[PDB]
């Protein structure tokens, strides 16, 4: 059905439909599709789905010159640990990324693949299964109490990363970015979110390293910059975004909490500019809002009044994609893109309104979406959601 | 003559005239006076004035409840260099505060002393003649032209401080902090803005220092943090304000060219709300604003617009102060003192009207002020500037 007391607003009239050009793509609107897992990768392999990811990709860029970040990807198997969820390392993956990306670019929209890195988030479980290590910042700080329950029956303990182990992964970085590029995807956005690995190196309550690694804010951003300028000298810096979420708390971060959070956050937007300056500015820097600092929390739950992203547009002086519960609140998001260069990430309502563009710019209501299958291994809840057409024809209440 | 093409505003409608607690003192209105230096102080000796000083803080100490934070006041003859500035460290200038304090006080008003050190901006040749380093944060950057002009003339080159000296300059705030409050001030600001010796610790311009005073945003911050916390030690967090100015340029700073100046006044913030979670919140954090990055530029002049002081608000939650360029623009402060913990300084039209309280809460007209008298050893340009009564009885058009 259609979301019930919602009086939803035509946007038409806003920047959200005015033409903008983020790395080589010129956008033909500012509502992007923010990354989304849904878990229907197959096991073994991490390969992408290959009945219906395609048809969901397509689905969704059918608005000519909308942005499509990708779900997370995983970089290597070392970053890994969920069965379903894609990697973006072999060639058996790349395969079918291909046939996602030619689709997409078909329907002439445009596709950023989101390389991920789960850290602590993993199951040590099936990392132990598969010979590998759990990974994180440090050792003597776990992520929740399941999470430790997991990793001692698995006895596969939490290990604090050497110096050695950190390059790797910026190899394994650089090559999945070389992937994605060469398969045919227009450019990559750099996890540093929502508590995963990057973000365990960024918080002060996940990093308690003493080494060049941790134990100040210059050091808590190295990871997260080296990443940044080996994919800038690898591929381009017009093909490299970054996300962030300042004040998330899911997966065990600080979020407003913590007081140097701020400083911890504008310290980076400050060294990206710097790089802007000398040439390399990224295609953009993608923010999570304090509207939704945990993912998994119904909108309008978990809101974080006491901060806002806006100190960024102080530092950064490129496009910054915004994110977090922006669908039911057209009134909010017709005041945040007076902001010229401000994009908006719609996550949840792209999940159910394959055509969610044309919604948006005409005011229509939005399908409700269906929490129950966000992670099921199925084409239901997935590739199934109606456009408004088919949701009248349906008799969604108009018939 | 009044201001000429000043439409007023009447303010009394606003949070500008509801009561607020400072530190120990209940303010009746919210319009502060910021530290104005004015030279009429007497050499030798850096005693306040003997003759003009009670009168014009009496002056302006009129409209009961209000804040006034004193001319910047240095804390020894090493944090000086100027000679008709006023000091804190003698019993012969204690005499004469204690006077002013009273005289404030009977009018049931507040004065807080601006604890000042020069640093690079003293002139080199007063200090050489009386036996004292131009001491600054480091030895390779000097401040301008003839500030070098002046230094080699007197054969007084700029000098790093050793930590030694850092240490000393910590002993002589503590001891003007007791100083002044023992003589019956109500509280003290530290002078950390403007260009002068904690500000050029905390910019990466003119700290170039590699030891623990230089280096990062947490060692450039740190001799800021430990006169805050050897204050508050001393005299009490309530008893202790920091004034900051994170966008100025005056005296060689580098504002929002820096692109990581946002970051470096974010981690003071942060530490400072730290403290106030373990029990020790100053009593204010007092904010120049980006409308001017130079006091020396006519209002209007000079504002940066790339950037604001809003990102405080995210972290530090306590009171603050803001001041640059108000006066003119009451539109802006009704929309600023919507915030309920925001109190607005008034610098340059402090100068020239005694009772600006009178004046911002009924939108009467503005006395010009003359900038050739604010540094003369006159009580012209001093306390002869009428109350709105007197200008009309002078026929300042109304007659
Ligand atoms: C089912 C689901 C999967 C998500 N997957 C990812 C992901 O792969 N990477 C990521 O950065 N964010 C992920 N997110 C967070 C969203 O991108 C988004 O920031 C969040 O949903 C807030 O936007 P919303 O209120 O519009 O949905 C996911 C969110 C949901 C609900
Ligand atoms: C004559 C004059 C003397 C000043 N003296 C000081 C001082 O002693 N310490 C200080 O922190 N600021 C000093 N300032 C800066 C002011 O406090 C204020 O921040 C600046 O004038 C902007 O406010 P305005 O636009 O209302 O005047 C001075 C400004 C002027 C014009
Ligand atoms: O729900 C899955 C999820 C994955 C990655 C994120 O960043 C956030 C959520
Ligand atoms: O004009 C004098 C002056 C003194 C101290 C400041 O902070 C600013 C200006």
């Amino acid at each position: 059905s259609f979301v019930k007391d919602f009086k939803p607003q035509a946007l038409g009239d806003t920047n959200l439909f005015k033409p903008i050009k983020i790395g080589n793509n010129e956008l033909l609107h500012r509502a992007v599709i923010p990354p989304l897992t849904r878990m229907r990768a197959l096991h073994p392999g991490n390969i992408p789905n290959r009945d219906w990811a395609v048809e969901y990709y397509t689905q969704r860029a059918q608005r000519p010159g909308t942005m499509i970040i990708t779900e997370g990807a995983f970089i290597s198997p070392q970053a890994g640990g969920y069965d379903n969820a894609p990697g973006v390392w072999s060639e058996e993956q790349m395969v079918e990324w291909t046939k996602i990306f030619n689709a997409i670019h078909e329907k002439k929209s445009f596709v950023w693949v989101q390389l991920w890195v789960l850290g602590w988030a993993a199951f040590p479980d099936n990392l132990a299964r598969d010979g590998l290590r759990y990974d994180s910042a440090s050792d003597n700080v776990f992520m929740d109490a399941e999470q430790e329950a997991k990793a001692k029956k698995a006895n596969n303990p939490q290990h604090s990363l050497t110096k050695d182990e950190i390059k790797q992964y910026i190899k394994e970085y650089v090559q999945a970015a070389k992937n994605s590029i060469a398969a045919g995807a227009d450019g990559v956005e750099i996890h540093s979110a929502n508590g995963y690995l990057l973000n365990q190196f960024l918080d002060p309550h996940s990093n308690t390293r003493t080494d060049e690694y941790g134990g100040s804010i210059e050091n808590r951003a190295r990871f997260t910059l080296e990443v940044v300028d080996a994919l800038v000298e690898a591929i381009g810096h017009e093909k490299v975004g970054l996300r962030l979420s300042p004040y998330g708390v899911f997966n065990s971060m600080s979020g407003g909490a913590e007081t140097g959070i701020v400083a911890q956050y504008a310290y980076v937007a400050g060294e990206l500019e710097k790089r802007a300056k000398a040439g390399k500015r990224l295609a953009f820097v993608h923010l999570v809002e304090p509207r939704v600092t945990n993912p998994f929390l119904t909108e309008g739950e978990g809101e974080y009044e006491g901060g806002s992203n806006d100190f960024v547009y102080s530092i950064w002086k490129g496009p910054v994609i915004r994110a977090g519960n922006f669908a039911l609140h057209p009134e909010v998001v017709r005041e945040e893109v007076k902001d010229k260069r401000t994009l908006i990430g719609y996550g949840r309502f792209f999940i159910s309104n394959p055509d969610l563009v044309d919604r948006l710019e005409k005011g229509l209501p939005l399908n409700k979406y269906d929490r129950d299958t966000f992670y099921q291994m199925s084409a239901h809840g997935y590739i199934d959601y109606p456009t408004y057409e088919e949701a009248l024809k349906l008799g969604w209440d108009k018939k």
